[PDB]
């Protein structure tokens, strides 16, 4: 059936919630079937006192799996990816497993150890640590091969950065163009995304945009700006810049059925079991609603930028949400609630 009609004083109080926790400034769009709902408040810039605006842009940070998995998937369409094949099979000798597939890595089912977990153990050390680095696929699947992997081929779920750094790899192995290329002829030319950009190693956010400020491990401690990085240590699995407009328009054009064909789109809704009311797909997440609707997408983390970016099952209605901080557990939790009031509305 339909949805109830968004909230807006409930996404009012939510980014208002958000600031009193320690966002310097929240915001959210949605587009509902063709009327649009925006609302912001706070600071894109906590130096300067700019104001941030629904139109800034921002890092997405893991929402770039989904990019990623879309163009995985229309290499499938085209006959160049089987999902069911090794990666091995493609990337001869990189796992030491030649049971680990594709459809493993896509979902995070391939026991492969997350190298964040060693980067990041103090937040603000391991930003410092990286933040100027530029690294090749090959450098961060090593550090996670140091480590032996969690769980057998395909046993569970898993999260890690490593999933979609092998899926870089495999999409510049199998067409002979960096991802940055794929990125733009597959999906950002084609839909006309105008804010979204994938320029690493580039660390300049190109034009207007929302700081992002990264909060340390210690309570009260001073923010840090992290802005511009090379977010080298992510790549295809969390490099892209958009903005709420176009993941709004890339997530609808996704769930409606625009970027692969009907067979591929079922296999990206495939579930594996997160937790009670979460799953994740290919590269897409589910997530339950309290008024018992589902809703899909992906949620992003990268130093300084919390990113929700969901769309109801037939992409008729989306919803983009930031906080330009990271590292704020409550944060991220009150920033879920948008998800509450612009699908299932007033309580």
């Amino acid at each position: 059936a339909d949805l109830p009609a968004p909230d807006d004083t409930g996404l009012q109080a939510v980014l208002h919630t958000a600031l009193s926790q320690g966002a310097p400034g929240a915001m959210v769009r949605v587009d509902d079937n063709g009327t649009i709902h925006q609302l912001s408040e706070g600071v894109a810039d906590r130096a300067t006192g700019r104001a941030i605006t629904t139109t800034d842009r921002f890092r997405v940070g893991s929402v770039t799996k989904s990019f990623s998995a879309v163009v995985l998937l229309q290499l499938v369409d085209e006959g160049k990816l089987d999902l069911d094949a090794s990666v091995n099979t493609y990337l001869p000798g990189l796992l030491p497993d030649d049971r680990i597939t594709v459809r493993q890595v896509m979902s995070h089912r391939s026991g492969l150890y997350d190298y964040t977990n060693d980067m990041f153990a103090q937040t603000v050390p391991g930003f410092e640590s990286v933040r100027n680095k530029v690294f090749s696929y090959q450098d961060l699947i090593t550090l996670s091969l140091k480590h032996g992997v969690t769980n057998a081929p395909g046993a569970a779920y898993s999260y890690s950065n490593t999933n979609f750094v092998v899926a870089g790899m495999l999409i510049e192995k199998l067409t002979g163009h960096s991802v940055a290329t794929e990125y733009q002829n597959r999906i950002f030319t084609p839909l006309n995304l105008t804010d979204t950009f994938y320029v690493h190693p580039d660390t300049v956010i190109p034009g207007t945009h929302a700081n992002g400020y990264l909060t340390p491990d210690e309570a009260g401690g001073a923010l840090v700006d992290s802005t511009e990085q090379t977010v080298s240590w992510a790549q295809s699995a969390g490099a892209v810049i958009s903005s709420t407009q176009d993941l709004d328009t890339f997530f609808s054009a996704l769930m409606s059925g625009q970027l692969m064909s009907a067979a591929q789109l079922a296999q990206m809704q495939q579930w594996t079991t997160v937790n009670s009311t979460q799953g994740y797909g290919l590269g897409l997440r589910r997530r339950d609603l309290s008024c018992g609707i589902s809703v899909y997408g992906h949620t992003g983390t990268v130093q300084g930028y919390y990113t929700y970016a969901f769309a109801s099952k037939d992409g008729k209605r989306s919803v983009t949400a930031l906080a330009n901080t990271s590292n704020n557990v409550n944060v991220l939790n009150t920033m879920a609630r948008t998800l509450e009031s612009a699908f299932c509305g007033k309580p």
